[PDB]
């Protein structure tokens, strides 16, 4: 080990620290101007002049001051963080591929070692922490979720067993019991949770977890009455309200679900999402026309658009299509912020009750009524290509990656067409490496690299790419590209044993099975 070798990892750490500087600026400059008080005075002189018809001519002039332009501080702030991080990164890449001594030179060692951003200097600082102040719970608790994160739980878990405040802290206690549920002995965590109510009685988050491995255990009968009991200590709670209707509807217990769903509902808190999930539960017990009332009065929010979703799958259970594209039209006539993703709900409603006719027909509206919304063109090249029509699937997709030339996705999906269908194998190259390089971490990208290396004859880099991208995600499309890529090259055992796993005997492997059938057949 090495000072070059250790300053990647710092590396790492100033992309992690770039990248969330940059993602701050992005939704600071989306979000309106604070309220502030300069603003709040403002909203009450604007309702005095109000009154009479002449104009208040020295609000017009106070409000229109040089000082009253957002300047965007913070967004600045941020940008200006991500550009000194971005010339750090530059500069230690400079200094990166210098050689030298870069050995025998330990007191940077140590300045490498002791950095917060880097996952060894992490632990090293939260072992300097512990060794000063021991028995911390916060702390404790701070390097379990590293260890547990960092691929580690087994670690983490000895680690809190050794430590006497993990068995009082709330935090610690709760880590320890999800972490000893996952290691399929959730029994061991029952007691624990029993000393936590000991010791924090009024606690609503420990009851809550004790509540939830009653529900993990066949004993769920004293789940409700603990239930019982967190509503009688804290009735005003309408999160804690929430989340007990949700653990009981996961539990499949509807009777106090719905009970505690309507009582939100009385309460005026979190009505949408409580007739979203009240919606659900009809649709579970089969009363269609209380799921549909439920859907109906569902506000726009963060559950508008699952209700429409819902709503519109048991339109189509019914077979009542025609009544399912009205209630979608004056859905859409509605609210029209977002009616892009009302027959983006429509379309996906259509593909998974096998309406492919009326799918592109309410894609084709859709894009008559918005030519220019860059998802509907995509999701109509989807629909074309599973129509097995490449001409409007090229077609829409140089449309997009024209308009939009840094859109990796569906630069990526043409290229990988590219590479599968036709023998355009030049422009696929390309665009599978812009796609690489746009994001490596999408796996669909690593995919299209390995067959394009494939098609192109360099065998070893597209097994490589594969196996990249069949390690970080189990994919069955991914699993027959790299048997049939390790099969060409030799080593047959190699790639009959890589399908063995992935065929998993799944309906979505029947492209799998033809893999299969064209490789056997030279047998």
């Amino acid at each position: 080990d090495s000072l070059y070798s250790l300053l990647v990892a710092e590396l790492a750490g100033q992309r992690n620290r770039f990248d969330i500087a940059l993602s701050n600026y992005v939704v600071q400059a989306q979000k309106t101007r604070d309220p502030g008080v300069s603003e709040r005075a403002f909203r009450i002189a604007e309702y005095l002049g109000a009154d009479q018809e002449a104009l208040d001519t020295s609000l017009l002039w106070a409000r229109s001051a040089p000082d009253n332009l957002d300047a965007q501080r913070a967004a600045a702030i941020q940008l200006a963080r991500a550009g000194r991080y971005e010339e750090s990164m530059v500069y230690m890449e400079k200094v990166l591929n210098g050689q030298g001594d870069t050995h025998f030179d330990f007191l940077a060692l140590s300045a490498a070692e002791t950095d917060p951003d880097t996952r060894a200097g992490l632990l090293q600082s939260f072992d300097h922490l512990l060794k000063k102040y021991p028995n911390n719970g916060q702390l404790l608790f701070g390097k379990a979720l590293l260890l547990q994160q960092d691929g580690r739980p087994d670690e983490a878990l000895t680690l809190l067993e050794d430590n006497s405040a993990s068995r009082h802290e709330v935090a610690p206690l709760l880590l320890r019991s999800r972490l000893l549920q996952s290691m399929k002995r959730s029994d061991e965590a029952l007691p624990l949770l029993k000393a936590g109510i000991k010791e924090h009685p009024d606690d609503k988050r420990v009851r809550l977890a004790y509540a939830r491995l009653l529900v993990e255990q066949n004993r769920l009968d004293d789940a409700k009455a603990e239930f019982a009991g967190l509503v009688q200590q804290f009735p005003d709670d309408d999160d804690l309200r929430f989340s007990l209707a949700l653990v009981c509807l996961e539990a499949q217990a509807w009777d106090e679900a719905r009970i505690y769903l309507e009582e939100l509902v009385e309460r005026d808190s979190h009505v949408d999402a409580a007739h979203f999930n009240l919606g659900r539960l009809a649709e579970e017990q089969k009363d269609t026309a209380r799921a549909l009332d439920e859907y109906a009065q569902v506000g726009p929010g963060n559950d508008f658009l699952p209700a429409q979703l819902r709503q519109t799958d048991v339109l189509l259970k019914a077979g009542r299509v025609d009544e399912a594209a009205q209630r979608l039209d004056k859905a859409r006539s509605e609210q029209p912020d977002y009616a892009i993703q009302l027959y983006l709900i429509e379309a996906e409603a259509l593909s998974n009750n096998d309406q492919q006719e009326k799918a592109w027909q309410a894609i084709q509206e859709g894009l008559k009524q918005y030519p220019e919304d860059l998802n509907l063109l995509y999701t109509r090249s989807m629909l074309a290509e599973k129509r097995n029509d490449l001409a409007q699937m090229e077609k829409d997709l140089r449309f997009v990656i024209a308009r939009e030339p840094d859109n990796a996705m569906a630069l990526n999906a043409l290229g990988y067409t590219l590479a599968d269908r036709t023998t355009r194998y030049g422009e696929a190259r390309e665009l599978i490496l812009k796609a690489h390089k746009l994001n490596p971490d999408d796996p669909a990208i690593l995919d299209s690299m390995g067959w394009i290396n494939y098609r192109q004859g360099k065998l070893a880099d597209a097994e490589r790419y594969l196996r990249q991208a069949l390690q970080r995600y189990p994919d069955h499309e991914v699993a027959a590209h790299l048997g049939e890529v390790l099969w060409a090259q030799g080593r047959q055992g190699d790639a009959r044993a890589i399908w063995r796993e992935y065929l998993d005997k799944q309906p979505d492997s029947d492209v799998l099975r033809r893999t299969i059938k064209r490789l056997t057949g030279a047998e």
